[PDB]
């Protein structure tokens, strides 16, 4: 044995003490020797000499090692030394460390964490071992010991060490369920490690390092290079757990409002810095996101979101909307800027379904819309300054940025200022859907979402005339919608169904019909735009089935037709389009649609609806 023992007390530069340990612990044939090894291990100077010179890279693995050691020892069947006795031997040694060593705290914390992680792995193997009373005792001792160690550490002065704090912060994230609320509370009365969690994730060289990681920019990542990254940057193995440590910690913090709001600004500036840099690093990810850079950047986004949610929910504890008005806009500028820069990752999950993301996004958007529209307009202006056709072709990042930007314009185009809607948003989405920029072919597959979203913006733009915000010259908006509405209708029909679906056709005709037909600012301005609407749509009906869908859609707008012209168009539809339809199943479908429009006319205007019923039973068998 002692060949090993002596090498632990004075290693070389090539001895791997942890590796030795994972090897020999499970194979030891005698109980005393287990305690001995542990005793000697705690003297090893590679890990446990001076606190000034200890390295996170050296000490962090002790955590995994003990996770490993405990789990595999519990697995060995019929071992010469039973598990309970093995565990009692390790614990006696940890406890002896606590008694005799004034620097026991940061030394023991990874070991305790490790041993604790092993508890889950037991349930998989067996829940009823022969001596579980001992084991339960030992587990409690370890958890209790961990509480003492975490508190003594933050009370020691050693949390001022950048490396040891990282080590303990990571250990707490892996042991979080075993850390009691009073431990955390008592720690925060002494040293607030909240800012350091954000630092460790986003800025630290042990984490994402402000995104300055070569590997992220590498088009063909070896799994060995990735494993080497995770060992050099151990925080990257725990972004999620760290976010949870943050979530739970920030809730038990009793600090002043000024300082809580200042902690939020600092956290958000670091996250924005990482995210803005990250976008200059990457243009394309590979398709699997269950491994390597994809899994990592995904985990990074979940973490940033959990973090934003905790920031927002704790800020809402204030329960006072004057604070929301005064402060949320500025937080929202930052949070939306982070989501903009990370949108490419989000795009590969899907917005819908993922409650936290939507909570964060909507809270921030509703915030800026309700209390500071100038922030939203600035965000849009900034977002569209930094995008270019070349990047749109090369980069999934630039494309997700444009998407994110268009999704935001969709949300404010009808309530923002004239300058932004007219001189910026509308020119852009007209250019996209018409494909006017020869630098890019907008019908390329990669631009599907951009194109779809540009259409949504135009649609909302038309509703500008119903909104009632000030500093928007309604005559101008009415004139301009009047000029564009019918050309856009023509376009939408032309693009159906090659580039547009039935749903998108139905929505566009719902919205445009509602814009131009009566009880509307457009109608009161120029009744003749209604007429052109029907002329154009009727004509394309002549020139499942596409024709079926266009008539179905023409018929859909009949409720809105003024009384003088209403039954006229019923006839036009029935005689010119429906009976002129050769096949029964399609003729029958369109006939049932003509009925639906009569019924729907009735829901909306009983008296015009009755002209329909009269026309129906005078014309249709």
């Amino acid at each position: 044995l002692d060949y090993l023992l002596a090498e632990i007390i004075s290693p070389n530069e090539d001895t791997n003490v942890i590796g030795y340990l994972a090897y020999y612990y499970p194979k030891l044939k005698n109980e005393q020797n287990v305690a001995l090894l542990t005793d000697f291990f705690l003297r090893c100077p590679t890990y446990f000499s001076h606190s000034n010179v200890v390295s996170l890279r050296n000490n962090y693995p002790v955590m995994e090692a003990f996770n490993y050691i405990m789990t595999t020892k519990f697995k060995v069947s019929q071992p010469t030394v039973p598990f309970y006795r093995f565990y009692a031997a390790v614990l006696a040694s940890l406890l002896n460390c606590e008694k005799t060593d004034p620097s026991h705290h940061w030394k023991l914390i990874p070991i305790l964490t490790g041993v604790l992680l092993s508890i889950k792995g037991r349930d998989d193997v067996e829940l009823y071992p022969d001596h579980s009373r001992s084991i339960k005792g030992s587990d409690t001792a370890v958890a209790q010991l961990l509480q003492r160690c975490l508190l003594r550490f933050y009370q020691s002065g050693d949390a001022r060490s950048y490396d040891l704090n990282a080590l303990v912060i990571i250990s707490m994230s892996c042991a979080l369920d075993y850390v009691e609320d009073d431990t955390i509370k008592k720690i925060l009365y002494c040293f607030n490690y909240t800012r350091a969690i954000i630092d460790l994730i986003y800025y630290s060289p042990y984490g994402l390092n402000d995104s300055d990681i070569p590997l992220l920019s590498d088009s063909s990542v070896n799994s060995q290079s990735f494993d080497q990254l995770l060992n050099n940057n151990p925080a990257l193995k725990h972004l999620n757990r760290l976010s949870f440590l943050f979530e739970r910690t920030v809730k038990l913090n009793d600090g002043s409002i000024q300082s809580n709001l200042n902690d939020i600004d600092i956290s958000l500036n670091k996250m924005q810095s990482f995210s803005e840099k990250l976008s200059k690093k990457i243009s394309v990810l590979d398709d699997d996101s269950s491994k390597g850079v994809g899994q990592l950047l995904r985990q990074c986004l979940y973490a940033s979101i959990i973090i934003h949610q905790a920031i927002l929910t704790t800020f809402f504890q204030l329960d006072n909307a004057d604070y929301t008005k005064y402060f949320l806009p500025s937080f929202s500028r930052k949070i939306l800027s982070i989501l903009f820069n990370l949108f490419f990752i989000v795009d590969r999950i899907g917005t819908g379904g993922f409650q936290p993301y939507n909570f964060v996004y909507l809270t921030c958007l509703q915030g800026i819309i309700q209390y500071d529209m100038k922030t939203a307009e600035s965000l849009v202006k900034t977002f569209t300054t930094g995008i270019n056709y070349s990047s749109l072709k090369d980069s999934e990042v630039a494309r997700a940025k444009l998407l994110f930007t268009l999704n935001l314009m969709e949300q404010i185009v009808n309530i923002c200022s004239d300058d932004l809607r007219l001189e910026l948003i509308v020119p852009l989405v007209e250019d996209l859907v018409n494909n006017k920029n020869a630098c890019v072919d907008i019908h390329n597959h990669v631009f599907k979402s951009i194109f779809e979203s540009a259409h949504s913006v135009i649609l909302k733009f038309f509703t500008v005339v119903d909104s009632s915000v000030k500093n928007v010259d309604y005559e101008t908006n009415v004139t301009l919608v009047s000029e564009k509405i019918i050309p856009y209708l023509t376009l939408v029909i032309d693009q159906f169904p090659e580039f547009l679906s039935i749903n998108q056709l139905d929505i566009a005709i719902e919205t445009i019909s509602r814009t131009v037909f009566p009880d509307s600012p457009i109608y009161s301005y120029d009744k003749n735009i209604s007429s052109m609407f029907l002329n154009v749509l009727f004509n394309k009906c002549l020139t499942k089935s596409r024709r079926s869908a266009l008539i179905s859609a023409l018929i859909s707008v009949f409720p809105l037709i003024p009384v003088k012209d209403y039954t006229k168009w019923l006839s036009i539809a029935f005689y010119d389009l429906i009976v002129a339809t050769p096949e029964r199943t399609e003729r029958a479908f369109l006939q049932e649609r003509l009925w639906d429009c009569v019924v729907g006319t009735n829901k909306y205007d009983p008296q015009k609806g009755n002209l329909g019923i009269m026309w129906w039973y005078e014309n249709v068998n």
